[PDB]
């Protein structure tokens, strides 16, 4: 019709009216990350509450358009996503009372600080750095188990009642926009009502190799720590595994490496003997795109990030994030980078991120966001797969003198399922678990044993003390206290192996049936064809369903484990031969690490 036409220019208008409001809410959120006090947490929370009731506004005149009667399939989907307004959708007191919630969260947890283990006069260790650099070097198990429980019980336990409070506000937020819970809300994102099912269907497949792994792991893990601190059929303690939430144990492959005479890549002692400082690895990431003939990093971009934990003892929030600010080429990183490989790759990670905003910033600000969640932590890690192979660490010269036999490679491609699947149990858990909370299916006085509960069935580890019911422990996880969806990520880990293997393909550093390309040794640095299939997919935005964006890219339009399965093949068919040869014990009882 007529109004079909007025539409059209409503949206126009009101997308960059959103931006420009939504670049004010970020500059204040942006304020508080970088520098936590008081007046910054009342700004960012003031603001959001200004937009929030703008988004209400908006919600309510969308009503005044025959918008579902309209021809075009862009206009419906952009009412669509105006129409959605999450939290925005609380009245304005509970709304207020939910930012106030959530900044105590976050804030708690970003001021977490602990006494050293030797010397109780120094209490200002931080997670980010000091904690995370115990939990993943010290191999004293009763030294990873002070910090496990210092860091569980500040992070964690003491921010029950408001983690409470959120559930009860999301809950309620969701209900107003008509989802039965938080769940359902955070599912919408994906735009698939298998979605659930889809991914239980993949994790079945891949789990027998994650049980393989957990076996083969917790029988050197024995040979190191004796038996007197790891069982043989029990779950394992989770502070052994060289991350504070066993999320992936890549810092103790120098002890379960299959192959401990051959070599192992570890290029952290390279990086620092060459000079290495963050501003080098963000370039080094910068330079990686632009080779692909993707996007340069724009100057606001170094003039504003943030690439080093700042040395005026402030407090600020260390956990590497990638912001949009919805203007042009205002892309920015606040990251506590430190010189190792495992940075190297998180520098290429949240540049994905970056590389994400610039492509897709002319379109209109409701498709100026991943094709689902999932896509957007993908991108990164499609050049981290790349940038961790032999191949592209000796062309950079931080891999010296490797020689890349059967042995090594075996080497490598653990120490990638070390962080790669690994982590699909345990990205699987932390939304089950947020589930469950929101949808009502667990009483408040199981809280925290649901949670052991469900890391136990799931990645078979287990905390390193007794827990009860009188602690409280998943907001110890950073995303919890934050209320950042998680599933994300385990999308992220199968896609990625999906994009991988199809820019492989076309930078013609892959083929199946010749053993010089294998998926596990391919670079697709300066790879203007995997480059373009990029292009394609991140310029489209949120403008399609995301099957249309992955069709962009490589032509499919279903999620599958296929990809993650081939390019882990040649490790499950050793591994299942080593186990057996070993006589290794798969699988594991009930913890009772967990007392109701
Ligand atoms: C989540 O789900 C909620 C339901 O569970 C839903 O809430 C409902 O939304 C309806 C509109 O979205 C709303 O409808 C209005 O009802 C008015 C009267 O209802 C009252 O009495 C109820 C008991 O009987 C009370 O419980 C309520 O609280 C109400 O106070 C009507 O006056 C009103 O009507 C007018 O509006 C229609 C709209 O027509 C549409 O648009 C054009 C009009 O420009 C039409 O030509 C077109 O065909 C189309 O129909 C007009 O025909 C005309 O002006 C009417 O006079 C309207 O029906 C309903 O009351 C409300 N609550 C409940 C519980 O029913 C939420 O909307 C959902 N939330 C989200 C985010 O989607
Ligand atoms: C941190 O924020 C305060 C406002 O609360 C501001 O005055 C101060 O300059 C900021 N500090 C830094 C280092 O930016
Ligand atoms: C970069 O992009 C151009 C134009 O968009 C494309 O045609 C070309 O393949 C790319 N250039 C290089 C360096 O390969
Ligand atoms: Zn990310």
């Amino acid at each position: 019709v007529k109004e079909e036409i007025q539409a059209k220019e409503y949206l126009e208008n009101l997308n960059k009216e959103l931006a420009k409001r939504t670049n004010v809410e970020t500059e204040a959120a942006w304020a508080y990350g970088s520098n936590i006090t008081d007046e910054n947490e009342k700004k960012k929370n003031e603001i959001s509450a200004e937009l929030a009731k703008f988004m209400k506004e908006v919600a309510s005149d969308t009503t005044k358009f025959q918008w579902r009667s309209y021809q075009s399939e862009d206009l419906k989907r952009q009412f669509k996503a105006l129409t959605k307004l999450g939290y925005a959708a609380l009245p304005e007191d509970d709304y207020a009372e939910l930012l106030d919630t959530l900044s105590a969260m976050e804030s708690n947890f970003a001021k977490v600080k602990v006494c050293d283990y030797k010397d109780s006069t120094k209490c200002d260790l931080a997670l980010d750095p000091e904690i995370e650099e115990v939990i993943s070097k010290s191999r004293d198990h009763e030294e990873l188990a002070y910090y496990w429980r210092e860091f569980y019980d500040k992070a964690g336990t003491a921010v029950r009642s408001q983690f409470e409070r959120y559930v009860e506000l999301n809950t309620k937020a969701a209900k107003l926009n008509n989802f039965t819970s938080g769940a359902e809300a955070w599912l919408d994102e994906y735009e698939d009502d298998t979605f659930e099912q889809q991914l239980e269907d993949i994790f079945a497949d891949i789990r027998p190799l994650y049980q393989q792994i957990h076996g083969y792991v917790r029988f050197r893990l024995r040979k190191h720590y004796g038996d007197a601190v790891v069982s043989e059929t029990g779950p394992i303690p989770m502070h052994l595994l060289g991350n504070m939430w066993a999320q992936q144990w890549s810092e103790i492959a120098d002890i379960v490496s299959p192959f401990p005479e051959k070599p192992l890549v570890d290029v952290s002692a390279e990086m620092e003997k060459q000079g290495y400082t963050p501003l080098k690895m963000f370039q080094m990431g910068d330079d990686f795109f632009t080779s692909m003939n993707l996007t340069k990093l724009p100057q606001d971009f170094w003039d504003k990030s943030i690439i080093e934990k700042p040395t005026d003892g402030r407090d600020l929030v260390c956990h590497a994030s990638a912001w949009d600010f919805y203007l042009i080429d205002d892309v920015r990183i606040k990251q506590c980078t430190r010189v190792t490989q495992d940075q190297l790759f998180t520098v290429h990670h949240e540049l994905g991120h970056i590389q994400y905003f610039l492509q897709y910033q002319h379109q209109p600000f409701v498709y100026r966001t991943g094709a689902n969640p999932g896509f957007h932590e993908a991108v990164g890690d499609v050049l981290s797969l790349s940038v961790s192979t032999p191949k592209h660490l000796e062309k950079i010269g931080l891999l010296k003198d490797y020689v890349r036999d059967d042995e090594a490679r075996i080497n490598q491609l653990f120490l990638t399922a070390l962080d790669k699947i690994v982590f699909l149990p345990f990205a699987f858990t932390m939304d089950k678990y947020r589930w469950s909370l929101f949808r009502g299916e667990v009483d408040k006085a199981n809280w925290n044993c649901a949670f052991w509960k469900l890391r136990d069935e799931y990645s078979g580890i287990e905390p390193p003390v007794v827990r009860s019911e009188k602690d409280f422990d998943a907001p110890a996880k950073y995303h919890i206290s934050a209320d950042v969806e998680y599933l994300r990520y385990l999308v992220s880990f199968i896609i990625q192996f999906q994009f991988y293997k199809s820019a492989c393909i076309k930078a013609g550093q892959y083929d199946p049936d010749n053993v010089e390309l294998p998926l596990d040794n391919c670079d697709i640095y300066g790879s203007a064809a995997a480059g373009a299939a990029f292009h394609n997919m991140l310029s489209m935005g949120a403008s399609k369903p995301w099957p249309d964006a992955l069709e962009a890219f490589n032509g499919e339009r279903i999620m599958s484990g296929k990809a993650i399965a081939e390019y882990f093949e040649p490790l499950r068919v050793w591994l299942e031969a080593e186990n057996i040869k070993n006589n290794v014990h798969i699988g594991w009882t009930t913890s009772n690490k967990c007392v109701s």
